[PDB]
């Protein structure tokens, strides 16, 4: 315990087992009896390892996925020096960030095994959504490549056209190609128009397409 | 503060932090006041170093292939032997050539990770830009 200049109490706890009671009173202090105090220990501890060591590289692989997001690194040296599985698996499940409702679920639950399979679930669904969404930003920034390539691939045939054939072949073109979205197309139209508007851009200063795909 | 009265006066600035205009005066000449130096920034320096060497690998993407898009080859020198995220992500984000426009845009964002993450994108963009040249360049040889 110490002072915080500010007014607010500062305290530092640290649980150490959970307690069934039927109901506190409105409070404070909400005071209440303990009947009994109801915590596994870790028995057959080989398989408690397994899991336990399962749970440290899901941890892990959670941790290591924040390229463009701050998380916590350096939090993993702290959990090395715990010797109880059941409070390594606690401060594993503590650090990493789920639902309320889940949370009470593995508070009411008496079962080390199912906690840990439990958490060991949701830290893959995380890794797995982690992968997703840094696979997401890769995409983000390879969408910023590809469609900024197609609208200068896009204005750059509408400026190099403009700037060549008569005003695009007078103004007509980019006429047609603007009233081409201020009408209701169907999607044959819409295709067929690009057509149009293709033997158009293959002249619109030469051959006769230069006027008839622009009467077209 | 060099003194050579001519009418200009290249001021030598080293930049501390990015600044919100809350309120800007019309003049001549126009007094735009500033916020708070930008101090926020992320607590996760390892991963930030990481996300920095990958903005130096783009970096080093950047300038080892986009000599046509005339960069400097001297800019190695600058990038070690420093212990600063932030310089030299920005020192990245400016040795690198774009428009006025996406340095605005890099300017907008006081969060900075996701700078590097938006300067990552502008050079793979380059990059983009160049597999694009070689496309239309193939498509244009084989057409004609």
């Amino acid at each position: 315990a110490m002072r915080l200049p500010d007014g607010t109490l500062q305290v530092m706890v640290e649980a150490r087992a959970r307690a069934q009671v039927t109901d506190y009173i409105p409070g404070p202090y909400l005071r209440a009896r303990g009947e009994v105090f109801s915590e596994i220990f870790p028995i057959d501890e080989a398989v408690v390892r397994v899991l336990v060591e399962e749970l440290k590289e899901a941890f892990e692989k959670y941790v290591a996925n924040h390229k463009s997001l701050r998380l916590d690194r350096y939090q993993l040296e702290a959990v090395k020096g715990t010797s109880d599985p059941a409070m390594l698996a606690d401060t594993i499940a503590y650090h990493a960030t789920w639902t309320v409702a889940e949370k009470q679920e593995i508070l009411e639950l008496t079962d080390l095994e199912a906690r840990l399979k439990k958490v060991l679930g949701l830290l893959s669904r995380d890794l797995e959504r982690f992968e997703l969404d840094k696979r997401v930003a890769q995409r983000v920034k390879e969408q910023m490549d590809t469609n900024q390539r197609e609208s200068y691939l896009r204005e750059q045939m509408k400026a190099i056209q403009k700037e060549l054939g008569g005003e695009d072949g007078l103004s007509d073109l980019e006429a047609l190609r603007k009233k081409i979205e201020e009408v209701g197309m169907p999607e044959a139209v819409k295709t067929k128009a690009l057509k149009e508007l293709d033997r158009l851009e293959r002249m619109q200063q030469g051959s006769p397409e230069a006027t008839v795909a622009r009467t077209y």
